[PDB]
């Protein structure tokens, strides 16, 4: 019963703030970025890096911190695989979907480690920006559903005044999950009330988030 549809995809966007636009790059290109997300991670969990961008949380006792996110992706030590953030596919996408010129303004790579990792808590990502003017672009390369900490979201909420509270959206709802394959690119408005799960399952969630805005929008507060 699957489909691909670009045109009900961005109106979904326009609608509830949300929508998985299925593949954008081709998968070989999917794969090389997971292979350099991999590279970064690896350096936080196994030969032991800790900085200022690598953001993480204490567990108690033996267990070595959880990583949850690399921020600043793109001005991280993985080329030539970081040259494919800036393909040029993305920034249309974003460009298509929020039906104007965009620029990039923040790199992310957010993680959900094996059977530790904590939600995110309920959040809107940005509200000094009216609706459809900044969007996510979220790179998946896993797949990702319910259990495993994939992004919930509360459908229509970006269109929500700047002074509405996120715990009284959050309460109301309704919280859709967003289960994507590897390869998926979800677009969000940063207006969105939204955030995921735990993963208590044994899989990764790896995601690149991409921050894409109309130029004439203020930045970030
Ligand atoms: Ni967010």
């Amino acid at each position: 019963t699957a489909t691909l549809d670009r045109a009900a995809a961005i109106e979904r966007f326009r609608r509830d703030g949300f929508a998985n636009a299925g593949p954008v790059l081709a998968p070989d290109a999917i794969a090389r970025l997971k292979a350099g997300a991999e590279r970064l991670i690896t350096r936080f969990t196994d030969e032991g890096l800790r900085s200022d961008d690598y953001w993480n949380f204490p567990v108690e006792g033996d267990e070595r911190p959880v990583l949850y996110r690399v921020h600043n992706l793109e001005k991280q030590d993985w080329a030539p695989e970081r040259d494919l953030l800036h393909r040029e596919e993305l920034a249309q996408l974003a460009a298509a979907f929020v039906d104007g010129p965009v620029v990039p303004t923040a790199y992310a790579l957010v993680l959900k480690e094996p059977y530790r990792a904590a939600e995110v808590p309920w959040h809107r990502d940005r509200v000094n920006v009216g609706p459809r003017t900044v969007c996510n672009l979220s790179i998946c390369l896993d797949d990702a559903g319910p259990h495993n900490g994939c992004l919930e979201a509360v459908p229509g909420s970006h269109l929500l005044p700047d002074d509405a509270e996120v715990a009284k959206v959050r309460a109301t709802g309704p919280v859709v999950p967003v289960p994507v394959s590897q390869g998926d690119v979800v677009v969000h408005d940063v207006r969105l009330v939204h955030g995921s799960g735990p993963n208590a399952n044994g899989s990764w969630r790896r995601t690149i988030v991409i921050e894409y805005a109309d130029p004439a929008a203020p930045p970030a507060p």
